[PDB]
């Protein structure tokens, strides 16, 4: 039986360096805008595309226990849980952050953190997170400061335990478009891309219709 | 409900239906037609960025933060008497926007100074006819249109409402929904691209 640790790593990996799955999903919403612009049910849309990936990526861990993804070459990873179980991690209430265009470190005030940089992390991590949260509303909440954390078609990696054709609607509905989806032992391992426009991924939910996160 | 009337507009405004660039056209399509009658010539046309998933929000007289659970919606709640703890004391007619800041700074526990500029809505849910002169009715709607960012949205849930839209539109905002709901009459003003714009329609209406 496979790590979610593992796969997670090897997905990331695999999305912006040994395969490059960023350029292959650009390719094909700029294909589906075509369709729908030729269709006249879209037409013009703002597209913003990421840069050639950097050699270390930003990684935002939500809810790590330890710093699972520290030691993984190339990720830069930001560690933040309720409550931390290693001293690398860093105290945070992820529904109390405010996501701050113009920083790119957190700021922390009595120890916890309350403000993370915007448009800032190519990977953000919610590894089996979700289901903690006391509703559905703050589920997508969660999956809201994400997007507004992540950079142009940077990946948000969602893995929870043992509706989700909801959970691609609803995401798709706020921007996110789901890449990946496998079933690994006791539970199911997503990624969400930030698509090049959140009209085009609304557009998207809108023709493939609860537009919460539920468990 | 106003709450749940609300938190909808928002979210058909800045995601859903993206009101906020129909009413730009609709504005564009205004002043080319006044600087077609020499009325309006070029003038500061001011024009929102995308709106973040996680919008910023100020709840005035929140009595106990009812829009803190939305999700799209990430609310600084602010009242005289607070009724809950995640709402900040003010009063509002004490508070100052000023422009550089980023966060409420607060004063011995009330909030005395706002960040202009920096909200997509602001909230007046019941909370004009408890302030007592008109001239001050107007400084906490003047005050909004500080705080908000270009082509942001004011609610105003209320208990004549066309020298309503004049009175605003003579400060910037424009009105862009109106419904009447049991008890109530829930309003919703832009800030138009042009406050000059504004006015204009305001002194031709
Ligand atoms: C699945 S477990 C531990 C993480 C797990 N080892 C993984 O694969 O990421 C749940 C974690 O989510 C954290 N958590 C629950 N609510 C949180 C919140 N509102 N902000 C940050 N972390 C939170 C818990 O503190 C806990 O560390
Ligand atoms: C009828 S309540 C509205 C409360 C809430 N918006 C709701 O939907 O029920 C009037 C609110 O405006 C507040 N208020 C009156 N004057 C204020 C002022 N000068 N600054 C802030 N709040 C004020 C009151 O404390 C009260 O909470």
């Amino acid at each position: 039986a496979r790590s979610r640790i593992k796969w997670a790593i090897d997905y990331i990996t695999k999305y912006f360096f040994t395969e490059g799955i960023y350029l292959q999903k650009r390719q094909r919403e700029q294909r589906l805008l075509e369709s729908y612009r030729a269709e006249g049910k879209l037409g013009e849309v703002q597209c913003r595309l990421m840069e050639e990936p950097p050699d270390r990526l930003h990684v935002l861990d939500v809810g790590s226990c330890f710093n699972p993804f520290s030691s993984a070459p190339h990720l830069e990873v930001t560690a933040l849980d309720l409550c931390p179980a290693t001293e690398d991690v860093l105290q945070a209430d992820f529904l109390k952050v405010e996501v701050v265009p113009g920083i790119r470190e957190p700021e922390l005030e009595e120890g916890s953190v309350r403000r993370l940089p915007a448009s800032h992390y190519e990977c953000v991590i919610f590894s089996l997170l979700l289901e903690y949260m006391p509703s559905a509303e703050q589920r997508l909440q969660c999956c809201l400061q994400a997007y507004d954390l992540l950079l142009p078609e940077g990946i948000l990696v969602l893995i929870t335990p043992d509706l989700m054709k909801n959970w691609r609607y609803s995401l798709a509905r706020i921007g996110l478009l789901r890449v990946r989806f496998e079933k690994l032992p006791h539970i199911s391992c997503m990624v969400f891309r930030k698509a090049i426009s959140r009209e085009l991924s609304q557009h998207w939910a809108s023709i493939h219709r609860c537009e919460e996160i539920r468990i």
